[PDB]
């Protein structure tokens, strides 16, 4: 769910405010997205969008019930690392190891102020 993938940023990115930060810039990162990524963390966030709609296409996930959005799974973050649990079903840990891959993206990628909020026509 949202408020774990939060967490899973925190855990890598302490210093971000994810909701704030990876929302609303490049071409992908917040709700919805197309075309061109414009550097490295919107590319992070073109491969996250990808995974939610596999998540959204697995057998294992119940439509709607099972989104990735609201859907609860385990996972814990130990020295800075996250690890997804096997504790999970199969919906919910495709959808913790889109998220860990995606907080892991981000902590490895420059932040470019000047791709916040971007317009369509760049895409
Ligand atoms: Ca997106
Ligand atoms: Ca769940
Ligand atoms: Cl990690």
């Amino acid at each position: 769910a949202l408020w774990q993938f939060n967490g899973m940023i925190k855990c890598k990115i302490p210093s971000s405010e994810p909701l704030l930060d990876f929302n609303n810039y490049g071409c992908y990162c917040g709700l919805g997205g197309s075309g061109t990524p414009v550097d490295d963390l919107d590319r992070c966030c073109q491969t996250h969008d990808n995974c939610y709609m596999q998540a959204m296409k697995l057998d294992s996930c119940k439509v709607l019930v099972d989104n990735p959005y609201t859907n609860n799974y385990s996972y814990s973050c130990s020295n800075n690392e996250i690890t997804c649990s096997s504790e999970n079903n199969a919906c919910e840990a495709f959808i913790c190891n889109c998220d860990r891959n995606a907080a892991i993206c981000f902590s490895k990628v420059p932040y470019n102020k000047e791709h916040k909020n971007l317009d369509k026509m760049n895409c």
